[PDB]
């Protein structure tokens, strides 16, 4: 009976307004944090005043064998997941010439490697269970390159590849694989120096707030976007 | 403080889907059509069974002045659209070759010229009422990636799009979004789509219906897909 | 075997420098023009003066018919062309609440249209000529991305590239290339120079393209070993975009 | 006067780029890194008709063995005019069935490539204020595979930081540009793979290495300055 999506990230920002418009729309949030066990209990308790259910979880997304084992389990105890949203991290600049190997490698391996510790464990359980589901990624911001970028432009570029072809991979399960790009998105500490620099690129002179991308994961995440496979959609004020 | 949305094409099909979708969601459908009035009315019943309220409208895309009189008219004594569903447009596939006048401008009329017919009379009195707005126009996965027999369809519909973004450049200041619905191959009355089979119409709709939404509100320039996977 | 490539809009700027260059190339270049009667013979005599062939052909893109009737007449006389460079057109810029209904139809029926009228009298011969062939449409950035201020140009430029995809899919088999020419800001002489540098933070480049770039790109994709290029869009646009 | 570095240059598709190269003029190092047979012939077919090169071994996959080989060679004979990055050959794998090193691998090999290759080649070629050339190769277009997540994730990857570099050195006059061909006949094409495909592709034909190496040479070519940023492909209309 119940739908089951795992929102990682979920005790901050982005991933925290995603879950809590899951859980406002019915899903039982899986609500994953890193460290922060407060503000995921904090999601969680905003959920339950709402109406809503969930429970948190708790794993190192760039780590494999961490990702692996507490999903396998909390599977294993409570069934397959319907949804699983895969939200990303943060980025700095860095010129292609000045740019050391550490920056490059992890860039990459935070930003590229989530797909698979997170999604591997999790796609599986959910063909299995042959009742559908919902897979979507996000992206850092991907589809255009930027100056300083070459890592995470490559990491983001490369999330929505992983995404599409896992998208035509699932096709047949009745399993949409998406991706959402956001736009500049305010989640409260953004340098004003940034709001400065890309305000004059955004056609509606603003960013974004959390529940505006929330919003469009909540539209992917429902039944009737199920005919939407392998796009990736971005909510960024016409910037792109 | 009713919000009113225009549906071109709302007497059969998608357009149909997307009036009822839309009254559904609180809004009042002004549903048009040109010559299916059975249909248009159809689709009026259907929005007052579930709880909607709209009313018709009734002209030719392809006719301009007909076009400007009738929604001047209409917003005269309603005041102006918050939202306009540009859905109207057909097909006439052949080979180029093979195709006639008749088959590329009948195609490029309605389905491209529809734009400029339909939304120059609507945008300056949706953007004076400073209550932001929506514009969502129609074009197809034919006009992302070409398909055979449909050089003007693919013309038109791509010509769709890129109208689209622009409009979108211009009104984004006044808070109206501007997005296009691209559709794959939609079932109205297969192994190159993923999914396997042909989307709904209602599946059009849901999309059109986000796009209506308030918390939609950043998502503007974009040509977004309900296909399949085809592309 | 001689090789007749037509090229509308080839009186001035990036037409011209795709004439000169194909003819360079060995092509046999059809140099269409409208009015300019002055710039396209100075395209052939450039042509002729560097060991080049090339002959005049004039017909409004806009009138069907006449496009129709020059067309026939020219292919009834010398034989189906091997390239076609769909190159012509115009802007009406304007904000849409202010754009007239000539603003719009002029673009969408001199540019959109276009295609039609150009391409439906030369396809046909072409395919039956069976030696395979080239077709080449110009559209732009604008017809990319949009842009404020051509709503119009915007739109029958998008609708040249999937009118441009479509007839690929159509000749593949027949082993004719069908692609889209999508050029930047190009210096076209006396450009306004308040539109310049204001484009010019937006160009990575920080220059316009040159006619001749936009030309080789045309030579490239006219050429044998592009054979298997079609269905494409490319831009050359100093990475705008 | 000319260099450029073509990896892979020892088959297939790096072979026809430096054939076609040094016919064009420039100067080819044919990168190989096990196929050294294949890369002398290479090189001897080159100086047969009338070109030059050298050749240089490096493990694209070994970041360190790049950086000593690249920087020895730009040492002694200058930086390169342009860089060609060629691509692996794909692999089928259902992402439930992948394994850790079948996703790490191939990111390893065909994504951190980028850095490998082009990061000890850059900076010499912007010190050299002379412009420059840069191409990387993503196979793209097919449909019905069983899974190719970790490919598609590298290629898109690649086409990510291409654009993003492109960007960087546009005003040093160097291009950066993405060739994505189709199904290409490199003589060990799968027959299995040839049926699957031909449908699908509207010319009713592979490619030919040649025609990579065509588009390729026009993106090297002096004229091609204003053209960066693009993934441009060479796939018979695929898509």
């Amino acid at each position: 009976m119940t739908r089951q999506v795992l929102v990682t990230g979920a005790s901050k920002g982005i991933g925290k307004a995603i879950a809590v418009q899951l859980a406002k729309d019915g899903f039982h949030i899986v609500v994953h944090y890193m460290g922060d066990q407060q503000g995921a209990q904090n999601t969680l308790e905003t959920i339950e005043q709402h109406g809503g259910s969930g429970r948190l979880i708790q794993f190192d997304i760039s780590n494999r064998e961490e990702c692996r084992t507490k999903l396998e389990a909390d599977i294993a105890e409570h069934g397959a997941y319907y949804g699983v949203v895969n939200n990303a991290g943060i980025t700095r600049d860095t010129a292609f010439p000045a740019m050391t190997e550490e920056e490059w490698d992890g860039v990459i391996h935070t930003n590229l490697d989530s797909f698979y510790n997170v999604l591997h464990p999790c796609v599986m359980p959910m063909v299995q269970k042959r009742k559908g589901g919902r897979i979507v990624t996000l992206a850092s911001v991907g589809l255009m390159g930027n100056r300083g970028q070459t890592n995470y432009s490559a990491a983001k570029a490369g999330v929505i590849g992983a995404t599409k072809s896992l998208a035509l991979e699932l096709a047949k399960r009745k399993i949409t694989v998406n991706c959402v790009a956001p736009g500049l998105i305010d989640t409260g500490m953004v340098d004003e120096h940034v709001k400065e620099h890309a305000m004059p690129q955004i056609p509606l002179r603003r960013m974004g707030e959390p529940e505006e991308v929330a919003g469009l994961v909540s539209y992917l995440m429902s039944d009737i976007a199920g005919y939407v496979t392998r796009q990736v959609i971005s909510v960024n004020g016409g910037l792109v």
